[PDB]
């Protein structure tokens, strides 16, 4: 395990993850309220499924070697088998919030299957020039993310609750600015360019998975939006 | 690419397949309606994912080589990723223009799974004899799926809107013409009896996939089905 | 086929499963109740899916061989691909008799997710001690499933229809009994410590997939439970 120089890094995260699941876990047990139930339960499995793909890392399983460039890369595959679960689980978090139709969500959830799904293309294909169109068709799926969650959502949280509309804001913003780096950490990294070396990406993606999961639920779970309106 | 005669058939498919994608996202965009909203978001997603699998066949990821008759021979394997999502997708626009029971939807939704799924097998069997019998028992859950398209959707469509009922039957009778096709055109190409050329079976399908999703979708999409009744 | 000692049960269970399923099929052509279709739906949708795993496993297909403790050890790895989505079916059958909140089924489907997939990665683990890591993780993801079903359903079931309350309770016990013996004999069977050979451990799985599917089946599908009080 310590023969690769990463990790220390997915050690980290997956202490993190697991530490963040066992904290929402403990935190949802005083829970009655229907609609908190769902957000706990959704918020709670995100960090759980980072945990096993974090350990599948660590351990050595959740890696494979590619050839392109004439060389055998280092491409950790578990990532994407993390992501294709967590992040239509952060996306329907946020769709829960404020109430979107069912079309939406639809749209939502499908957008970020293709992204990651050709993500996981882009980082197995072993023709280098095409990893690159991958990534692009990818990005592409992840802006029509970010414009509905802009513009069919933002005002969409203003006709509920203010306790949502403020709370929803909050993790749009903080979802906007974290997604947006994995496109280029992934581009400058070992999956990409080759220009920031393997170690220090593996830090890069676990603040940010850290961030985007157990800071995103830390947030989400001390609101008072995720509880139904009751006496 | 061009190293394979069939990349035509791909190239056109993959271009179809984005130029489809694009007009019913841009047409989608006028539209307010909650239910118009499914159909577009369901019948976008088709075309979008076809788009990807087709691009990856064109660039060659989407082969593999399998051995069977004592031959290496090339199966496109990316076609069932596509079908697997795509049959589903086609299937749940049926379902909700009929307002279709949940039982019912989640007996089509198995069904074709288990059709994709085994037909997956199916292609990449290495004993040849055993081939045939995973297209029979894909082809029998076919066979179930297109049973309720007749015997349990037709009659449903009847106590609907006129309009509902109408756009609904053109559907059915282009969906089960064109999707019967598909175990034909298998069973006599490059995955079963080998009589049919890779190129030839590779156009086949090319216009079986447009026409079963842009085609399919040119014809919901023009519908006043598609929207609640409303003054 | 016949070269493996374990094939007899292989075929020994794909016959049930077979049998098992279209007795199912035939039995729910008489129904029109909206609830019990649901019922019908998935509980004919698991043999199913079981057989055709059973099949792929009786043909060679759904195997693999492991490297670990210095040897090339066969792993049926179809098992889980089954497991994947006949186990979360199975929950929602119980979840639906007893009208549970969805924030609860989707921590249920979640944690069953996490136990199959957990179970998978430890089966195709090479190095012999993380497997038995794995296994603690699925088995930590188990005991979750089993707390759920018995303080949080089981009270929800009181509150219900009497014959729903103890159609539950004799499923839910079935369940549990059976549910809990599947990881021991992956513990001392051919995946785990060696000490049950491999054709002994497949007869086991075999008792325990029919009893677990078929027989849950039969008591489901044979209680006026499962359909709506009507008069
Ligand atoms: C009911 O609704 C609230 C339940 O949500 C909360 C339900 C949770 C989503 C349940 C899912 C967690 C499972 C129990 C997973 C079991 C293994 C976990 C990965 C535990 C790992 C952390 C520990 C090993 C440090
Ligand atoms: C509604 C939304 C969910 C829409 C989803 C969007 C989605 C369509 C976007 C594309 C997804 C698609 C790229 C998934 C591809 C998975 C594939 C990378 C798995 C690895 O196999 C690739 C090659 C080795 O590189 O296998 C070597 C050759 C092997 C013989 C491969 C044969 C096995 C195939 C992988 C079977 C395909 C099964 C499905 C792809 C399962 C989907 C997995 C998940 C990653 C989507
Ligand atoms: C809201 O409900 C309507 C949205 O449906 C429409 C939503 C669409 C389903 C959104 C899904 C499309 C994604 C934007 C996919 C991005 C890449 C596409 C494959 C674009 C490819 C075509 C182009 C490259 C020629
Ligand atoms: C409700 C509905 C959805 C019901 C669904 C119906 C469904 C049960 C029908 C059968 C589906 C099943 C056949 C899927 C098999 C996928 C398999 C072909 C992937 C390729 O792996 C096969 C061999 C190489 O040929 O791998 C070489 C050996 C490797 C070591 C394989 C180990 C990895 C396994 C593939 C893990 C299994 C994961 C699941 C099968 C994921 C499902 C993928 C999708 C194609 C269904
Ligand atoms: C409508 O709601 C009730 C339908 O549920 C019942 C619907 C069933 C779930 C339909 C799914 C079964 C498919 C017909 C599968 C076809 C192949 C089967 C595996 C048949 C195998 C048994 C035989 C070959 C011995
Ligand atoms: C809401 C709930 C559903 C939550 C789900 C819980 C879930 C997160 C729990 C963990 C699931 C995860 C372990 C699935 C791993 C599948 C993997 C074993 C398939 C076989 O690939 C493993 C190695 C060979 O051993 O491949 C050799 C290297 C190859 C290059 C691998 C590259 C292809 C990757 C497999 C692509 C990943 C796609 C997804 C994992 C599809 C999920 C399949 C299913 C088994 C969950
Ligand atoms: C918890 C993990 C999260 C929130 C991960 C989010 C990941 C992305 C938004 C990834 C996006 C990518 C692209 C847009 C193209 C390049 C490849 C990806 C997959 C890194
Ligand atoms: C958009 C793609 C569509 C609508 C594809 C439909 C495909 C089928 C109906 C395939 C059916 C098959 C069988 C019935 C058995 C042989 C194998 C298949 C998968 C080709
Ligand atoms: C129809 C098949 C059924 C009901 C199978 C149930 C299987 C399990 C509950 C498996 C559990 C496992 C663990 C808890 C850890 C070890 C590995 C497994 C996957 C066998
Ligand atoms: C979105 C953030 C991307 C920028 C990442 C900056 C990383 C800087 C680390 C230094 C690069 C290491 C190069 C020498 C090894
Ligand atoms: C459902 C349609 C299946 C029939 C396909 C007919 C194809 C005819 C093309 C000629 C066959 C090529 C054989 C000589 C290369
Ligand atoms: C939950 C049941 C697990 C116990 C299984 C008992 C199997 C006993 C069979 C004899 C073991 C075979 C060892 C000699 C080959
Ligand atoms: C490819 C995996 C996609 C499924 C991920 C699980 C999350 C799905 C959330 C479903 C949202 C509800 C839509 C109506
Ligand atoms: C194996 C992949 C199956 C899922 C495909 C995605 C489409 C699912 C549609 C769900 C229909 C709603 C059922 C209640
Ligand atoms: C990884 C596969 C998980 C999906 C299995 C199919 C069963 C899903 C049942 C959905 C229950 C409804 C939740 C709201
Ligand atoms: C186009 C929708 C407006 C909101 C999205 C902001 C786009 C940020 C770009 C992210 C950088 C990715 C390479
Ligand atoms: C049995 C249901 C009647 C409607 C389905 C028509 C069956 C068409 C056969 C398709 C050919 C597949 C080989
Ligand atoms: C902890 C929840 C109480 C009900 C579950 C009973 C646990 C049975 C243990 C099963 C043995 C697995 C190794
Ligand atoms: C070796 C790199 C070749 C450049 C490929 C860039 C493709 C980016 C596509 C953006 C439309
Ligand atoms: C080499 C071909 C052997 C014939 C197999 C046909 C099996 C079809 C099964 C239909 C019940
Ligand atoms: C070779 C066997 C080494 C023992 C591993 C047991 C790990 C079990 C983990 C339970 C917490
Ligand atoms: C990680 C195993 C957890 C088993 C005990 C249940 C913890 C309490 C959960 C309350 C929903
Ligand atoms: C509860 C702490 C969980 C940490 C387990 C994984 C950390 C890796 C240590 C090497
Ligand atoms: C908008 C046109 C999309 C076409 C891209 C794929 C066509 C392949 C050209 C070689
Ligand atoms: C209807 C009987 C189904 C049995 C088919 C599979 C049994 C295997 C026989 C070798
Ligand atoms: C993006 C950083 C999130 C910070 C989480 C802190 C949570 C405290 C409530
Ligand atoms: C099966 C062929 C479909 C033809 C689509 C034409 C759409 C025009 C409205
Ligand atoms: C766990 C054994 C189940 C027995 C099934 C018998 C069904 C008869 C109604
Ligand atoms: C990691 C366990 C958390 C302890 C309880 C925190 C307060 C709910
Ligand atoms: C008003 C919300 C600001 C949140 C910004 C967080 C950036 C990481
Ligand atoms: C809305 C601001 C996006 C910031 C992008 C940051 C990428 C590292
Ligand atoms: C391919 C872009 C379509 C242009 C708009 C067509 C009329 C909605
Ligand atoms: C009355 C509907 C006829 C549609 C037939 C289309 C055949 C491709
Ligand atoms: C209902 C008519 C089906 C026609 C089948 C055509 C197969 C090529
Ligand atoms: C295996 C076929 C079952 C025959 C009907 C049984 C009574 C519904
Ligand atoms: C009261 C229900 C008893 C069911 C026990 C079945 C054990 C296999
Ligand atoms: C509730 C009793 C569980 C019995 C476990 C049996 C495991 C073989």
């Amino acid at each position: 395990i310590t023969g690769r120089p990463e990790w220390i890094w997915l050690a980290l995260g997956t202490a993190l993850m697991g530490l963040g699941t066992l904290y929402f876990l403990v935190k949802g047990m005083g829970v009655s309220d229907p609609d908190a139930k769902k957000f706990y339960a959704i918020t709670t499995l995100v960090p759980a499924i980072a945990f096993t793909m974090y350990l599948s890392m660590l351990l050595g399983y959740g890696l494979t070697m590619v050839p392109f460039g004439g060389e055998q890369n280092p491409i950790y595959w578990a990532r994407y088998a993390d992501w294709l679960f967590t992040t239509p689980l952060l996306l329907l978090d946020l769709a829960l919030l404020v109430d979107a139709d069912q079309g939406t969500i639809l749209a939502l959830v499908g957008a970020d299957g293709i992204m990651i799904g050709t993500g996981l293309v882009g980082a197995l294909t072993k023709v280098y020039s095409y990893r690159f169109v991958w990534w692009a068709i990818s990005t592409a799926a992840m802006l029509y993310i970010l414009y509905v969650l802009f513009f069919g959502f933002t005002s969409k949280a203003e006709s509920m609750r203010p306790e949502v509309a403020s709370t929803f804001k909050v993790l749009r913003n903080v979802t906007v600015v974290l997604w947006s780096a994995y496109p280029v950490v992934w581009l400058i990294g070992s999956e990409g360019a080759g220009i920031v070396p393997l170690n220090i990406e593996t830090l890069l993606f676990m603040v940010l998975d850290v961030s985007a999961k157990v800071g995103f639920g830390l947030i989400l779970l001390r609101s008072r939006a995720i509880f139904g309106e009751a006496e």
